[PDB]
RNA sequence: GGGACGGGUGAAACAGGAUGAUCCCGCCGAGACCGCCGGCCGCGCAGGCGCCUGCCAAGACCGCCUCUGUCAAUCAAGGGCGAAGGCCGGGGGCUAGAAGGCGAUCAGACACCACCGUAUUCCCGGCCGUAAACGGUGCCGCCCCGCGGCCGGCGCGCGCGUCCCGCCGGCCGCCCAGGGAAACCGGGAGGCUCCGGGCUCUGGGGGGAGUAUGGCCGCAAGGCUGAAACUUGAAGGCAUUGACGGAGGGGUACCACCAGACGUGGAGUCUGCGGCUCAAUCUGACCCAACGCGCGCACCUCACCAGGCCCGGACGCGCGGAGGACCGACAGCCGGGCGCGCUUUCGCGAUCGCGCGGGCGGUGGUGCAUGGCCGCUCCCAGCCCGUGGCGCGAGCCGUCUGCUCCAUUGCGACAACGAGCGAGACCCCGGCCGCGGGCGCCGCGGGACGGCCCGCGCGAGCGGGAGGACGGCGGGGCGAUAGCAGGUCUGUGAUGCCCUCAGACGCCCUGGGCCGCACGCGCGCUACACUGGCGGGGCCAGCCGGCGCCCGCGAGGACGCGCGGAGCCCCCGCCGUGGCCGGGACCGCGGGCUGGAACGCCCCCGCGCACCAGGAAUGUCUUGUAGGCGCCCGCCCCCACCGCG
């Protein structure tokens, strides 16, 4: 399914922003575990967790290949010079 | 010259062609016209103005230390010009073309389309004197934010280019203020309720009516001037939201189509529906959004028809009542039958009776008085809030003239910012795996997410390929705001207002009807046969589920115990294109079941209607789908061609 409601996008974002180092760009199992983790957030369902994780993956690689709008990745370091 | 069609239309048909058409070339004649350049260019009082050459007069503007000295502005009466069409008298006669004719189209078409064609269109002389003759805005005059284009003339500066800086006049575009009902104007429609520069003309709700009667002009057609009676409560202007469009641009769906399949409409029958009938054949619903639907009519159900018992009249006031209120019965008749009623004669005892008030009940009416529940708009994707801003205001922005999505699903912008519902998310079912448990396979979890590769695309996301039980909304449920005079008072101790209320529409019994049939159609069933019918045999389902022995051909029956699954299909044979062994409607004896009671339902023998694939018309459908085959439940004393599965 190609439906991506707002909730998925906003949640996947806040999650990537608040938690990068613990993750990888193309994985789906590590990202799924990170989402399932309690500190990061809470997902009542399973299908929701899977969808959010997938969107997290696609955002993460879209970022790692190149900086992405709306993402507070903490990248001033390389440009604050 | 050459040899067969040409013309014309959406498609055709009238007219032309072996008398040589259409087609190519050349020549001849006449009369109209003045193209591409041609324009937010220009000229003219307006109407209007475009070939070469030449002639005649005229005009605004610019430049000027040239002349005069108020000679000016606007205007009834009066005068002149005045598109096209039209008229009088003469010319000329190619195009087009009122009238007229003819061919199509149409229900008709004397109209739109095709073809032929008169006046007219052209010139001279003269009448007419009207146009959305529009900038729908009178003439003269002053002030007025800013930017820009073009035309003509003049001047300034320089690095001399047809440069850039200005002046006058003219034609235009945008626009700050300001104005206005607003659209809009802004080279005023500004400087005006803070309401006075000068001159002229017109109007006073809509029709009657620019009509009648007079007058003037005109050959005429007609023009200028121009009432009343009567009638009427609105007619109009600018703008807003919806609905509609034989309007445009994007999208979408087997209740749309393409490609195909299976059908219906043809016959007989089941069932419901209108009509006809009867004593009654009780009713509701009429495009999708009524017509096997309001869950199986011998009695009840049941409302309708013909007839009969009962009060089951609560509760308060007056009266009477045990010196007897009210209620039952043997026998005999009449009555379908009953002590219903009739002829006597016995019984019981205040549980009351009569009049007045007031109840209860009713498948009685109004669904256009209502609640609730359904259907439809809607097999959609849309709907609203707070702050702020634009408008006098109804209203608008937010809520998208971009790209994607099945989807107001998302990316990216924007006088908008920030939220919510709906959508998705969610719940049930199934497919693969793990753990546990177990009379009987049933409890908890995992797993799939546009995740991986490749292309593109800023992106959202699109196309392909993999591995995987399953690959991109697998099937159902729930279902936004707003609304319909949709259906239901015949579902109810849900109901407002009317009408029934002791010879009752109350309640109970006996029969009958709802099924009656010259007729039109809606959902279905069975068949038209060899891809078949008949006989014997073998054999596998799931929602789920009860069997033995003995009689009887069978249907069924008498006993006694707890135990259990089919059609198609496959195999061997008969038939052999004949309305034949296809098809089994209709009808005639008989044996049984249900039930108080067959009109209902099964079995046996016999008889053996149409029907040879069904016209105009029309329905449904994309994987375990269509179609074919059968099996269980609902209602039900018996009964499924129905419906949910
Ligand atoms: C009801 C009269 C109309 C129908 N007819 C005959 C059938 C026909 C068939 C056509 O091709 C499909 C056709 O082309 C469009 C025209 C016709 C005529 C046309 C009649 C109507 C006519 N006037 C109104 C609209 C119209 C539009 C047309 O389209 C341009 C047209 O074609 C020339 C003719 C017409
Ligand atoms: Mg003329
Ligand atoms: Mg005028
Ligand atoms: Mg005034
Ligand atoms: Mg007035
Ligand atoms: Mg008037």
């Amino acid at each position: 399914g190609k439906v991506r409601t707002k909730t998925i996008k906003r949640a996947a974002r806040k999650i990537v922003e608040n938690n990068y180092e613990s993750l990888k760009p193309k994985d789906f199992q590590n990202n799924k575990a990170i989402c399932s983790k309690r500190n990061v957030a809470i997902i009542p369902s399973k299908r929701l967790r899977n969808k959010v994780a997938g969107y997290v993956t696609t955002l993460m690689n879209r970022v790692v290949k190149g900086p992405v709008h709306g993402i507070s990745l903490r990248l001033q370091e390389e440009e604050r010079e």
